[PDB]
């Protein structure tokens, strides 16, 4: 199985996009985690070809759960993708990091209050994502990662990083 990168950054760029995923992206790369994090700008409808492909040639993924995560069709569409390699891939295995950033990750898991909030925007043109998006999401949020809320983010970033590393080897 071709392995490209060791994490495929999955985030909201209107959330975190110039800091805490930017901060991540470079300590990741400071201990050697051969990290994809796009910073292109997408305007096709469905998800790029390119991305779909750093997921399937990735070793894991660090998930970067944001208020507005759910509010991006890309984003839930991308964690489809992301947990299908999950629960399919081996040799390697695919593994999955959440970050749960200023979030509680039982509104992940439930979506519960913006993550509920999202899915009124959704169209019936979307009907037959939802569920998926929903499984997606609490299948992300039931496995072992870091709750951040308000401290010294310099620190948190150093210890996720720390705790990447040493699970990838
Ligand atoms: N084709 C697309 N692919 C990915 N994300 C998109 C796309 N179109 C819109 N978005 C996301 O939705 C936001 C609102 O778009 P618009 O104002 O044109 O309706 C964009 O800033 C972008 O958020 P983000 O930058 O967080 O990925």
């Amino acid at each position: 199985r071709t392995i490209t990168y060791d994490v495929f950054l999955s985030f909201r760029g209107e959330d975190t996009r110039f800091n805490f995923t930017d901060h991540l992206y470079s300590a990741l790369g400071r201990r050697g985690i051969r990290t994809f994090r796009d910073d292109k700008l997408r305007r096709g409808e469905a998800i790029a070809p390119e991305l779909l492909k750093a997921i399937e040639e990735s070793r894991s993924s660090v998930i970067v759960f944001s208020e507005n995560y759910a509010r991006s069709r890309w984003c839930l569409d991308e964690l489809v993708k992301i947990m299908e390699c999950h629960k399919d891939k081996k040799d390697p295995g695919h593994a999955v990091f959440p970050i749960f950033y200023h979030v509680d990750p039982s509104h992940v898991r439930k979506q519960e209050g913006s993550f509920g909030e999202a899915f009124a925007g959704y169209g019936e043109n979307l009907k037959d994502k939802i569920p998926r998006w929903r499984t997606a999401l609490t299948e992300a949020a039931n496995l072992s990662g870091w709750p951040l809320q308000d401290g010294y983010e310099s620190n948190q970033i150093k210890e996720i990083t720390d705790s990447i590393f040493r699970r990838l080897k």
